[PDB]
């Protein structure tokens, strides 16, 4: 297999934009085909990517500031990844739809990248909810990492495999005064597993591994779940970091299709998250180790002080449908304190006020269930409350409403659920049965309330809903009106279909 | 139309080995179509680039390091700007869109010079007849000096060219490092190329000449005798500015244009000081209040910003295309501020010495004329002693020799030549009369031999033939054999056909 920290890990390029003053900063951002070298034991790896690059342009903004971006779609009409096409009306309609979702961000629904709202190269075919061209980030957030990447309905997990991500970093005037590692200390981590083939291009299965002879099912065909041979960091596989005997502020991403890490430093140094998905935690969190899941975000820092000259690798101890091989995705990168000090470093803590959030005060209680579903082929159909997208909405939020969400997860698979427009907090999780619910489908509690860790306790958009489980969440949904999406950020099982449209008001 | 000096001038990024070592050093460069910035007020424009950037990866090498290239063609199977078939004769399935890279000023054996017909489609699905190696090798067994690498496909330069094909490959050497030059930040390749671009940002290349009447029997698509832009780029963008310190900056100045040939001058008139021409450094850095620069021709300048700090000095053009210079467009090419405060001298030393005073007497003397003809449809075909490119070759030079070559030039015309392999040297130019030729076929001279300027006195490759005039340059053809090229270099003349194979045995 390939020979890993033979790379050097590439550090995003921030996005220039096109024009900018006081008022507004808007920005042209261009989908394109290229052929990017991801490791130099391969050849040329066909992509599709925002501006030429994996990730994309690293997007800079300020609280209130009004981000305007032109997602323009210059990608070849038919697909190079296999498309099933037996997952959503057969009057196609372009095969490459495309629209570019903030994941994370405060938006109106216009600029959410609704999965219906998608279009083809330069706008020639547009999709039902389809509004306007160019997308508005008014930004009214906390300092925090939010990342975008393609919504395209039942394309999803091909378009973002495709290398369709990119990261967008909202800085705040609090943000400032935490006396943390800046920038050339401040740097974004986008995880992504993948596998390549011999010729150096991209290997996406075009059936489930099982799959009995050519019988019953279509080909190609989606899969419940991808688990990739190699682990690339930003854009390259098991790269390498010169780094400085000093703190270091990475802020990791987890962008994989199904993947969920368990990352922990091989010199067992304590990694400090001090940044959950929505913004800073109430406190900064000494780690060791820890797990992170598709589109959950993990600000953190690192010292590398008093392991000067010294290798230190990111490893892995979370196996993908099998056990951890040590050669491979046991590793994600490698830190080598070989840089100098530029200069003097010490670098050294109260953090956010914590909102009280009262859940009693609540307006509404919601009780979603996860389920799994079959089709005439004989494969899993991933429902909630098995309600297919296409089905009438059930999740409609007043605007100004608070709600307690209770997701109750019977299956025996993790599912990291995700809610656009809104930061939740997590209340708490509490084990049930997982056996009755097998004759019944009443729910009995195991044991007594459990409430999150504290890296949990702070703002969140995707959180893990473990197996025999039923953990409950609380959201004010506040600003912006009109429909938005909720759905499990496992691509595989994103389309065809657990993901449901969100009405609010 | 643009509005000038808007955008800020690009450094190109340096090319990153894939591999390298002692022995070798490994480059992996492939050719990909992409939408580029180009200026602010226009949309993204589709271009045909090296590895995604206009112009291509800055190469750096060092003289004897070892340079292993692989060009590799991920390009549409299609071209999207004109293409006359009704330039060269097509061979059995000859495919739209052929590649081949050539180093400009390459000191490289014939296999990896790249010969117009050792061409090649998408990743070498189909090669042309001359086609041998899929590696380029370069051993640069030659002196400190700007090169420039570009597509030469046989009948498609002009038109693979000015879609963007085009990057700077520098060679240093020890006796450059001694120079105490501007160095890093401070020594910038400048590529100037003329362009025109629609309303919808994208590229035009003329469909026909400038007048048809009644579409006469011209055919459609038709190749232009020359062809001049609007607007002027440098490195990538239209009309751009550069924020410079106020102190001395090494410029490397490359006419990349199809067909424009500039006379640039500083429009405060400060002294622009050329060091090095095409070859290497000159023999005495000379002065400059303004110089020509033609296709293919390399200006190594320095110029001084310290007297004029917080000015604003233009970088202009006295050289009109086929029509009076506009102030407002073409009179321009892009615009220095000296608003950059000062990081951290006066000049160092009459530069390289060379060999001793043209003293000529060679193996061989060749006299080649320049002249022009009409086809079927009635348009000029530029020929090299009325020799078709498919004809049997009548220079070979052998491998130690020496020759004094006497281009005579008849033309009406400015036409510069060059010639692959070697680096020539200017003996001197010498008016006839013409009308005596024209009318009988002798050549008499109106005036006595003119030397050439101390700027042309160095190492060439590319020179200006003038018009009823005859110029002398003498080349050895050390040190490789086999079959290469020589030809005039504005692009449109090139393919149609002022072009000849040179064998060097
Ligand atoms: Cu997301
Ligand atoms: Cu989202
Ligand atoms: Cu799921
Ligand atoms: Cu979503
Ligand atoms: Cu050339
Ligand atoms: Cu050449
Ligand atoms: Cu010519
Ligand atoms: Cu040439």
């Amino acid at each position: 297999n390939l020979e890993k920290f033979v790379d050097e890990l590439p550090i995003p390029e921030v996005a220039e934009p096109v024009k900018k003053n006081p008022r507004q900063t808007y920005y042209e951002i261009a989908m394109e085909e290229v052929f990017l070298k991801v490791h130099r034991d391969l050849p040329p790896t066909k992509l599709w990517t925002y501006n030429g690059s994996l990730p994309g342009p690293t997007i800079h903004a300020n609280r209130n500031e009004k981000v305007k971006v032109k997602w323009m779609n210059k990608l070849p009409l038919k697909h190079f990844l296999p498309v099933d096409h037996t997952i959503h009306g057969h009057h196609d309609e372009p095969e490459v739809k495309t629209v570019v979702h903030l994941h994370g961000g405060v938006t109106p629904a216009s600029s959410d990248g609704y999965p219906e709202a998608w279009f083809s190269r330069d706008f020639e075919a547009t999709g039902p909810f389809f509004e306007r061209e160019v997308y508005e980030y008014p930004n009214h957030q906390q300092a925090c990492t939010l990342w975008y990447h393609d919504h395209a309905m039942a394309l999803t997990r091909l378009n973002v495999y495709a290398g369709l991500a990119g990261f967008y970093l909202i800085s705040d005037a609090f943000e400032k005064s935490l006396e943390l590692p800046k920038d050339e200390y401040d740097i974004p981590l986008m995880i992504m597993d993948r596998t390549f083939q011999e010729d150096g291009a991209l290997f996406y299965p075009s059936r489930p591994n099982n799959t009995p002879e050519d019988s019953d099912l279509p080909d190609p065909s989606i899969v419940p779940f991808f688990c990739g041979e190699t682990i690339l960091v930003n854009g390259k596989v098991w790269p390498y970091l010169e780094v400085e005997p000093r703190k270091y502020r990475f802020r990791i991403l987890n962008a994989s299709n199904t993947r969920t890490y368990e990352l922990h430093l091989d010199n067992d140094a304590t990694i400090l998250q001090i940044g959950s998905d929505g913004g800073f935690l109430p406190r900064p969190v000494h780690h060791q180790s820890f797990t992170i899941a598709p589109a959950e975000r993990f600000d953190v820092i690192i010292d590398f002080s008093a392991y000067e000259n010294k290798t230190i690798t990111l490893k892995n101890k979370a196996g993908c449908g099998q056990e951890v091989n040590p050669e491979t995705d046991a590793n994600i990168m490698q830190f080598k304190v070989t840089r100098p000090l530029k200069g003097r470093a010490p670098k050294t803590p109260i953090f956010k006020p914590l909102p009280p959030l009262r859940p009693s005060r609540a307006d509404q209680e919601r009780t979603l269930t996860l389920t799994g579903t079959q089709d005439k082929y004989g494969r899993p159909i991933l429902l909630l409350d098995n309600h297919f997208w296409n089905d009438p909405v059930t999740e409609n939020p007043r605007l100004g409403s608070v709600e307690v969400w209770s997701i109750v997860n019977p299956t025996r698979g993790t599912h990291p659920i995700h809610l656009h427009l809104v930061q939740f907090r997590v209340i708490d999780r509490r084990p049930f049965d997982t056996e009755v619910y097998q004759s019944t489908g009443d729910i009995v509690y195991t044991g007594p309330n459990e409430a999150p860790p504290l890296h949990e306790q702070g703002y969140k958009d995707t959180i893990q809903a473990h197996a025999g489980e039923v953990i409950r969440i609380i959201a004010r949904f506040v600003p912006y009106s009109g429909r938005y999406v909720w759905h499990c950020h496992i691509l595989e099982h994103e389309d065809y279909d657990m993901m449901r449209p969100m009405d609010i008001i």
